């Protein structure tokens, strides 16, 4: 804006996700902010935020109205991948930086690519990469996935199944179901009737949790084994680890990983009283890594500030990595199981490192990219 450097927020701060972002994401953000100094280039940094309720149109008009009447610098995009798509098309529109953490969908950086666009934290092509690869590896061969229907779930359920065949598995079928089901017990009938030995669960938040619920309820989990394709903290958190141990998941952050990683998420807990997720560390990351590349840009200059973002190194608590072409922020990500309550020596302790997957590796390769921005 003309007074200030205008950052605004637009997540699920009420559903099914907004306990692995929403209001504590909003916190990180603000911290960052603050840590920083609270200006740049001499002027304040003012935080907008919206609830989007779930709803891409939602998104994509706040971010329109503070972007042509709110002075808005950086749009952080929040959770919920139809909102992300939504908004990183007004984005594109209008030449302004679009950093996305809370969702996942790999169309963000291929089909939809965008000088605009980063994608910092995840996507679901390291979903599959990381879970899918090694579930099939382990002999989980035969899949049947239960899929959010909308734009995350559908890319999960192709990036997934690509990985399985890829590997030499065999895919026998999907079943869909609305974002925040209230039911999923049909759903899970018809993929026991199936014979597969894995129900992936190409869905995420409430779903994830509310789906492994019933499924342990139905006894589903006697005949077939669960692959969690987005799990979060607070998922664990919510279904406690007598339900969960045992799980492989692909995260790109968890609070007990290292010094650095412990010494933020206590500075995190100080302020809201649960252990951050990795999508609340990496909204801090990311407003830290804009803010450097503004100040290092002298400018809020949207072509000035992309390209600082595509040739500084970032490096803190969150992440080692960059931001390549197709907008990616390519970091390591992490195999991790689920522990045993036995394992478990403190509040929050969850995570085993199975694997630590390079960024190189985790990510979409040049030679399968659909991003044609990147050739």
């Amino acid at each position: 804006g003309a007074d200030s450097v205008k950052i605004g927020f637009i997540t699920d701060m009420s559903g099914l996700y907004a306990d692995i972002d929403g209001q504590g994401g909003l916190e990180a953000i603000k911290m960052a902010v603050a840590d920083f100094g609270g200006k740049v280039n001499g002027k304040p940094i003012e935080v907008v935020y919206a609830d989007h309720q779930n709803k891409a149109d939602i998104a994509a008009s706040k971010a329109r109205e503070w972007m042509d009447r709110g002075g808005l610098d950086l749009l952080v995009g929040g959770t919920n991948s139809a909102t992300a798509l939504s908004m990183n098309q007004v984005a594109a529109e209008k030449k302004k930086v679009y950093i996305n953490i809370g969702a996942g969908a790999d169309t963000l950086t291929n089909e939809q690519c965008t000088p605009y666009t980063v994608h910092y934290a995840y996507d679901t092509m390291a979903l599959a990469k990381g879970t899918g690869s090694a579930v099939v590896k382990q002999g989980g061969k035969t899949w049947f996935f239960l899929t959010a229907d909308y734009a995350f779930g559908k890319a999960l359920e192709k990036n997934t199944a690509d990985v399985v065949k890829a590997n030499g598995g065999k895919v026998l079928g999907e079943v869909r179901h609305p974002l925040s089901a209230s039911d999923f017990s049909s759903f899970l009938l018809q993929a026991q009737s199936s014979k597969a030995q894995i129900l992936g669960l190409a869905n995420a938040g409430g779903d994830t949790v509310n789906a492994i619920k019933a499924a342990k309820e139905f006894g589903i989990t006697k005949t077939m084994k669960l692959a969690a394709l987005l799990m979060f903290i607070n998922d664990v958190h919510a279904l406690g680890l007598e339900t969960t141990q045992g799980l492989v998941l692909t995260d790109s952050w968890y609070w007990n990983r290292d010094q650095a990683s412990r010494q933020w998420a206590q500075r995190y807990f100080a302020k809201m009283k649960k252990m951050p997720s990795s999508l609340q560390a990496a909204d801090y990351s990311s407003v830290t890594t804009y803010l450097k590349a503004v100040q290092a840009a002298g400018s809020t200059d949207s072509d000035k500030v992309m390209a600082q973002l595509k040739k500084m190194k970032i490096d803190d608590f969150y992440a080692k990595g960059y931001i390549r072409t197709d907008g990616s922020m390519i970091h390591d990500m992490y195999l991790m199981e689920v522990k045993k309550p036995s394992e478990s020596k403190e509040p929050w302790d969850y995570y085993k490192v199975v694997a630590t997957i390079p960024g190189e590796q985790a990510f979409t390769t040049k030679q399968e990219t659909r991003c044609a921005l990147w050739k």
